[PDB]
């Protein structure tokens, strides 16, 4: 896998995009400067070894990047990247990782240390499997538990139901790692939004398999809990990039 | 109005941001380099006074940052800025004038020159109105010339079909001003698209009033013309913001 050229300056770059334009309005702007939140960020990973990491290694970094998050927008996802930022909407709807400082700043960006000036390799980095979980979900895993962990009132949810390889909700899925297990108190119910894609036999159902579990999982830390299979909402998206679909057959 | 806080950063992380990860797939990376985008960029402005520009002032910054543009994908909007984008998906099934290197770079941001060093004010800019057209629709203006001159085939056209205040089609929108007239002879089509937001009185069709007087307009400049209300594909996208809407009743 090839690193992202010019770290530095796509970071910082994103940095200083985000702080004086981006969620203005949806999200606090984080009180640390970019150079601070670089240095923060570079520690963490430069002159150590590329599998040299833990979920600690960017503690400090998600420190200052925490953003305090809105009451009742928080949305966490599995399998359905798309679909679920179509629907979260660049903040509007709910807000997702990749719309808060740490996400928006190194999403799809690939680095990775090295032990020889300058620090972090720029030809090349090794691949997911090579590294121990905890090194290689070391950052995305934090930055998922720190976000988590600051989420408000009711959060939701998105997952894939038609899935026959992933159940909706797995023990080990970045969200069943990260996110569930560090809903504080302060979260006050879990709604889930079952995707069943297009043409696709349906594979997970509310209070069914995973779902079920989940559900059972969510009383158990105390909190409510809502599950909806293709809302129109969602299903009205679904259906636009499909409208042959026989799911959108209209009136 | 108040002008953004450290334009020179924002400007160059955006340029940056861009280059390094943005429309990679999409869009031609820029030949220029950012700090020189930017002098081209702040040359324009800059020691001059607020009102002090014309269509010419940021010709030399269209140049280098004018990228070629996809064939029959080029997309351009009246009044439905929401709407248009969505649909336009980032760049995924159109791509829009925010899409490209100019756009994505100064979307939103505010500036102005003052003829005192630094050379632009940091406290307050103008309002709209204080300026003539030429200096007030300047830079705008401007990349929406240059960007339509770079379209080529087939070129779509969202516009708002249920406004009673604005029709669909007007000769000084800037749509009419600099982008339809400067669509080159590469374009072959001129695909519209009206929207008749939801629950909402239609207030212009295809065929009929302004869009009427588009259809001779482009047919004279000798392309290709088809138009659709509410074609499904957007349909269901303005459904999405609204289920429970009368048009979006599900069979
Ligand atoms: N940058 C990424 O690839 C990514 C993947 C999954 C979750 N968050 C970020
Ligand atoms: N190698 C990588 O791209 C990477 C991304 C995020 C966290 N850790 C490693
Ligand atoms: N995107 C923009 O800045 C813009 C400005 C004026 C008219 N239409 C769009
Ligand atoms: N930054 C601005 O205030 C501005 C005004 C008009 C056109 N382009 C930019």
């Amino acid at each position: 896998i090839v690193p992202t050229r010019e770290l530095e300056n796509v970071f910082l770059g994103r940095c200083k995009d985000y702080e004086i334009t981006r969620y203005l309005d949806i999200l606090p702007r984080v009180r640390s400067d970019c150079s601070a939140l670089w240095k923060d960020f570079f520690k963490a990973f430069s002159f150590k070894n590329p599998c040299d990491l833990d979920l600690g290694s960017y503690k400090d970094f998600f420190t200052s990047a925490q953003q305090q998050l809105p009451k009742n927008k928080v949305m966490f996802w599995s399998g359905v990247y798309d679909e679920a930022h179509d629907y979260a909407n660049t903040g509007r709807k709910y807000i997702t990782l990749e719309d808060t400082l740490p996400g928006y700043m190194l999403n799809s960006l690939v680095w990775c240390g090295q032990r020889a000036n300058p620090g972090f390799n720029e030809k090349v980095c090794p691949d997911f499997k090579t590294c121990p979980v905890q090194a290689r979900e070391s950052f995305w895993g934090m930055a998922s538990s720190s976000y988590a962990h600051s989420a408000e009132g009711e959060v939701t949810y998105m997952v894939d139901g038609s899935n026959p390889k992933v159940p909706a909700y797995r023990p080990d899925s970045f969200f069943g790692k990260y996110e569930l297990p560090n809903l504080t108190n302060k979260v006050t119910r879990v709604k889930v939004i079952v995707l069943h894609r297009l043409g696709e036999k349906i594979i997970e159902k509310c209070g069914a398999g995973s779902l079920l579990d989940l559900e059972k999982l969510v009383k158990a830390k105390h909190f409510a809990f809502d599950c909806v299979e293709n809302p129109r909402a969602v299903l009205f998206l679904l259906c636009s990039d499909n409208p042959n679909a026989r799911e959108c057959r209209l009136a």
